[PDB]
DNA sequence: TTGACTCTCTTAAGAGAGTCA
DNA sequence: TTGACTCTCTTAAGAGAGTCA
């Protein structure tokens, strides 16, 4: 098995290689009407991406290290959290974008939490709006608001009450 | 079927049905310290479910009728707005359950939306405690709260700015 | 050891359609 | 005509593993 050093190796080698991938500043919504600035680190949109990445899905990457000739591989936002326990609540632990963009692997823009954890922060109204997230969110979430709703809740005769 | 007149044949067949279901009644909280009272008329869990009814999943159901001599099948929830647009926004709409209990068939607990919207609706604080749903939620969401996150943002390095 | 592709799977909110009696 | 079963599919947040040079 990898020993603790040999996982703080491949930790430090991700960070270097993502440290170098574009950054993209995203002006956002941070709730209660206030607006702040987020910086993405972007895997690039075609191969190549970088020292050890490969796409496996059209939004989808994989981190891959050969060690003692073991060739060993990560989904591509997992990485900082190898070191971490990797399930809660008899949950698996998930990557989570605080930013939102699924191609960033900025590590101060992710979070380690339940896949619920993780959805739900699509609809937070934001640090500034009301978040209630004990790791607090980064940004109001892209679906936060009044929805869409084409029809509401209404019945033809009398059989029922609410 | 085709004609509207058929359309709301089924319908009223589908509440007569639906409103001799077995009424439960769940208090359920509705944020901000308050809770509110559900009934729910919920299909049984075995057969028979009810004239029309059939279990085609473990929480999933369909109702049919047959008319000009063919036989024309829904989803047991999509009944009360087969006269409402089918899509919105180019996405499909879905039957959205307010009150969060899918064997419930109360059309007052039913809206009919985006799978965006209905999913958000299992976060939100709640008619008492800041929902903005346009079409109000009629409680809190049961996934509502602070999380459990394992490991927040972080990076080892220097590398990386917010 | 490495890159660039390939494939299928998980979850929990939702769906359509066929086989028998 | 009605009932009671069977199967796979959709979405958008996420995954693991194979092949070839
Ligand atoms: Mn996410
Ligand atoms: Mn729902
Ligand atoms: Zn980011
Ligand atoms: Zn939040
Ligand atoms: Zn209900
Ligand atoms: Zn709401």
């Amino acid at each position: 098995a990898l020993t603790n050093a040999q996982i703080l190796a491949v930790i430090d080698s991700w960070e270097e290689t993502v440290g170098q991938f574009p950054v993209i500043t995203h002006h956002v919504p941070l709730g209660g009407g206030l607006q702040g600035t987020l910086h993405c680190y972007e895997i690039p949109l075609a191969a190549p991406y970088g020292v050890g990445f490969a796409k496996n899905g059209p939004t989808r990457w994989q981190y891959k290290r050969t060690i003692n000739q073991v060739v060993h591989r990560w989904g591509s936002h997992t990485v900082p959290f190898l070191l971490e326990p990797d399930n809660i609540n008899g949950k698996t632990c998930t990557a989570s974008h605080l930013c939102h963009n699924t191609r960033c692997h900025n590590p101060l823009h992710l979070c380690w939490e339940s896949l619920d954890d993780n959805k739900g922060r699509n609809w937070c109204p934001g640090p500034n709006g009301g978040c209630v997230h004990a790791v607090v969110c980064l940004r109001q979430g892209p679906l936060y608001g009044p929805g869409a709703t084409v029809a509401g809740p209404q019945q033809r005769g009398s059989h029922f009450v609410v």
